[PDB]
DNA sequence: CATTAGA
DNA sequence: TCTAATG
């Protein structure tokens, strides 16, 4: 956690780097699992030698680890730091809609800026072309404070159309946090559950309203069941217009809300925390729903849910409040 | 780890 | 269809 992070933090550096600039997955694979082998060795690495008695822990790591253990550097990877090319990648990669796929593309092309991006926007799909138009926009964290603001406006029309829509907005936001990057909003119906063959219609009338009044701007992607958009407060009596933000939102089958709701929430260790223990209390849990394990090694059947509760109850835990799933 | 675009 | 990008 920190005796080892500088190793670990190379080892990262090092690893993501094949994985965006080189198309290396497998060393890429190398760097991450030694990452994750030397994070959890229980003392200072002294020496390649001892690293290497590892697991994952190859000749050619433990080598990278002396250079590095010696001096505070490593070749390569001043090298990595300095490239140009291997810098744009990095960097194009930002704009949502680009991944390192078309950003080694783009650069191949010469794309190596944001300007570059933007006379060659034809160049673009509209992901894309939304991922530059609200670049700054989109690297600005959500004060709660605005969180609040919207909230009170998507509660508001997915009631007004239909008054049996159930919205939850997960998330750090619920989890009571500061700022966001996104707001997450999981919706469900009654009339929508496991079985009733869909109802798109059902998603499609909200994202309709929101639109409808300017909360929603644009359409990254509206699918059947989850629709990943752009929405922004209504920039008041003017002098202060607001960012445009990140926003998705997800229909849910009505029998697995709450172990969705559950899981978005998080925190990504409370949850597996969360996780770990319905599983010595003869459970699982997963993203939308949890069986009674069954001793011949595994086993299925979905118990029923109604809240958040049922499934503490159910692991017979105490319910915490989204305030305290941080750990 | 599953859903959407796109070509 | 596969392959990419987001979460
Ligand atoms: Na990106
Ligand atoms: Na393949």
């Amino acid at each position: 956690e920190t005796l080892n992070g500088g190793i670990t933090d190379m080892l990262t550096e090092l690893a993501n780097f094949e994985k965006n600039v080189s198309q290396a997955i497998h060393k890429y694979n190398a760097y991450r699992k030694a990452a994750s082998v030397i994070a959890k060795y229980p003392h200072k690495i002294k020496s390649g030698a001892e690293a290497k008695k590892l697991p994952g822990v190859g000749t050619k790591i433990a080598e990278k680890i002396d250079e590095f253990l010696a001096t505070g550097k490593l070749r390569k990877l001043e090298k990595i730091r300095q490239d140009d090319t291997s810098s744009s990648i990095n960097f194009l990669t930002r704009v949502s809609g680009i991944g390192p796929s078309a950003a080694r593309k783009f650069v191949d092309e010469g794309i190596k800026t944001l300007e570059d991006l933007r006379k060659n926007e034809d160049k673009l799909n509209h992901h894309q072309r939304i991922g530059l138009k609200y670049f700054g926009d989109f690297e600005k964290r959500i004060p709660r404070e605005e969180m609040l603001q919207m909230q009170d406006i998507v509660l508001n029309e997915v009631k007004k159309v239909d008054s049996e829509y159930i919205a939850t907005v997960c998330g750090s936001f619920r989890r009571g946090a500061e700022s966001s990057g996104d707001m997450d909003v999981l919706l469900t119906h009654p009339s929508f559950t496991s079985e009733s063959t869909k109802q798109p219609k059902l998603l499609h009338q909200v994202v309709e309203q929101l639109q409808k009044v300017h909360f929603i701007t644009d359409t990254l992607s509206k699918g059947e069941t989850k629709f990943m958009g752009v929405c922004q407060l209504p920039s008041k009596n003017d002098e202060k217009e607001y960012p445009h933000r990140r926003i998705d939102i997800r229909l849910i089958p009505k029998d697995q809300y709450y172990c969705g709701v559950l899981y978005f929430t998080g925190s990504d260790i409370f949850n597996k925390n969360m996780r770990a223990h319905a599983l010595e209390k003869g459970f699982t849990i997963n993203e939308y729903t949890i069986r009674p394990l069954g001793v011949t090694g595994v086993a299925g059947e979905p118990l029923p849910v109604d809240s958040e509760k049922d499934i503490f109850d159910y692991i017979q835990w105490k319910y915490r409040e989204p305030k305290d799933r941080s750990e």
